[PDB]
């Protein structure tokens, strides 16, 4: 790891003394979910290359900004785009946003993401709750724990059994209850891959026999952070696509299918978390 | 990556000065398959280490060489000895050559090697026609892609549910009939795992409940950035050995049984790589 | 591998020419297990710290030593603390003492851990006999020979299938027996993850559909190199905890709950290590 715990503290008063700002809730807008942002108010915006220390984001669009502001009755911090192993990030690199936002004060992170469907009941356009994930990367050495433990963030073995907030999760379910929707809330276990290829027949086999629901290249290390830190986790998954899991189909995963799903599908997980908002605690 | 453009367009700029021979095939001799450069004509080599930005192969012979020239009908590149990640380089030199390839005006892939039976139909000496792969090194990070994404090979997301040609293994299946053989050709799932040493049973069962039929510690790199590219990717492997999968077994797997099988029914895929070119189209 | 052959030789007659001392087992001793050290006799002492190449134990305790004398008739040394891949190590730190160990004449590799039971009929305080291993990361690339071989040590590659010595496991399992005890001896295959976090449930799931019995975050490097060596080996682990499964239990693994496992139960390992010893042929 190449932060010391000095450079998470430093960035963090960094942000503290420029935003009157002092947000509860972080919350990681996915692909095709940064629209969340807009519905801010009271919003500061601040580019990812002005915040000290913050990966300096390449060239998927020179577009990386962290937002401060309320969403409904919440005092939130967004990051609009955010790190993937794929794009040549180390995991500290990666989860560095999430060790910053517990020096903030966050105390939970709602992660959203797009993801390929796994589980044949799902379909494009399905909202799953994240019951649980499986972290590839983590079983042969890419955890975002790695290396030395700072006790101050958290203890060197934290368990992930209980990753995803029971409580949050039930409120989920009442929630989208509550609203009367055509679909039902999936819910599922995500597995991650780091990509950036999308996945051949026979790996869609795998990751089905495994036991995943939905497949994507991100988040599991921002909530292995987040738990290490004891913040309370709760996330969700679009399905963007159906992942091919037969020879016979002739079609093919591509970045259109992922954003036009994430275009019109997109404003319902806005709705969503803007109204969970009410159901964190404080 | 420690690759720019530039380094892949000087490599292919000398080669293209260095050479009268144009490919539009390259090859990529397996272990114990490298006599298929003995039916190329107007063949002229090149040693690895002559060559701008090569990997300098290390001490696994001293003997790594690139030969144009033709093969059956085709302007063919092919390489002798390839790299493997267990050597310790990184999959970006791994794949070098394939994207100097691509600059050199290839527009088709053929992968071959040797690899552990892991489908009990299969015998030793048989050949399994490459019909899908399961990139486990790839779920975890290790993937050709990795880092930032230069759009002049190709796209950021490259789908690899279609790796390998349908066309070309429908033709490779035909050829085969049409040569009247002893065995069926078979055909399968080739699972990369990094090496160098050999499967536990444990671990053979593991692949095997995956759904692989051959296990190798190479290709599958080689074929994504090959894909990436828009190339033509065909292949197969010569099974030299079944992996031990139950604990009865007073045998174990070496050095010795690959290149002996890679000795013998050797020839049969030179033969049959050879009139293959033939069907591949230009 | 930032070790030359050099540095392995140097670091052995140092060793050599500060102990009357000459090992023919090396033993590395799991968490809660290093208590074993104390049925040595004419002990001396080697802290980690004053060895020449050997990796400083950052700061998990400072307590790093290498422990020669004799146990139970045979020459033996000691790894008291051994290093792991999530405290940051790349393999061929982590197993760099085994490469000593081989140099200074040691032909026998008796690994013990603490790990997680996977197996259902496992419970905590059991003793599994490790008959194979499953090497997760291994698939990916972290495997300690990765880079170039040196003949002097081995193959370049090397089988696993029969890492574990069938011989010992036999009187292994006699030895339990002429003691005659409570439980019986568990016998089964061992899965490494890199950790450091724990299993989640979908991952106890998968690691059980792959075969597992017990899960760790050690031991395979070690058992690799030793191989590759080609020095005897034989291992178990103290099972600390039973991986949550199912998501209806409430409760969750910690560092206390094995070390408490390892508190009680671990006298238990140390007798059997100790009268194994007579078994261990010279
Ligand atoms: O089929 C799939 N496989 C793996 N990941 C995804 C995703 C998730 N994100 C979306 C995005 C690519 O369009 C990349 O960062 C991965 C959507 N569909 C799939
Ligand atoms: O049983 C096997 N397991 C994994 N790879 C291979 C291969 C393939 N190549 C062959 C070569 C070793 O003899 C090395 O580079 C791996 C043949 N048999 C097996
Ligand atoms: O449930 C488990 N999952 C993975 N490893 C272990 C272990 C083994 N060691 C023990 C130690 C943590 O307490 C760490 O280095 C892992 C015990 N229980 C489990």
């Amino acid at each position: 790891n190449g932060y010391t715990y000095e450079d998470y503290k430093n960035t963090a008063e960094w942000l503290l003394s420029h935003t009157k700002h002092r947000p509860q809730v972080a919350i990681i807008c996915g692909s095709g979910l940064g629209g969340l942002t807009d519905k801010l108010t009271q919003a500061q915006i601040f580019d990812y290359s002005e915040i000290p220390n913050f990966p300096r984001s390449t060239v998927p669009g020179h577009a990386g900004r962290l937002v401060f502001g309320f969403l409904n009755g919440r005092a939130c911090v967004m990051m609009q785009g955010r790190f993937h192993m794929y794009e040549g990030y180390p995991l500290w690199k990666v989860t560095f946003p999430v060790r910053v936002f517990h020096l903030l004060g966050v105390d939970t992170l709602v992660v959203t993401n797009a993801a390929g469907g796994l589980n044949p009941k799902f379909e494009v356009g399905d909202i799953m709750l994240i019951r649980d994930h499986i972290n590839l990367p983590g079983f042969s050495g890419q955890n975002p724990l790695r290396g030395p433990n700072d006790e101050r963030f958290g203890d060197r073995f934290p368990a992930m059994s209980d990753a995803y907030d029971r409580t949050m999760r039930q409120r989920a379910l009442s929630t989208w209850k509550q609203m009367g929707e055509q679909r039902e809330l999936q819910e599922g276990t995500y597995v991650m891959v780091a990509g950036p290829s999308f996945e051949t027949v026979a790996e869609c086999r795998v990751l089905q026999k495994l036991g995943a629901d939905a497949v994507g290249m991100s988040t599991v290390p921002e909530v292995i952070v987040a738990r290490h830190c004891g913040l309370r986790v709760f996330g969700f998954s679009l399905i963007t696509n159906k992942v091919i899991m037969d020879y016979e189909s002739l079609e093919k995963a591509n970045f259109e299918e992922v954003l036009a799903a994430g275009k019109q599908a997109a404003q319902k997980l806005e709705q969503f978390v803007s109204i969970l908002m009410a159901s964190i605690p404080l």
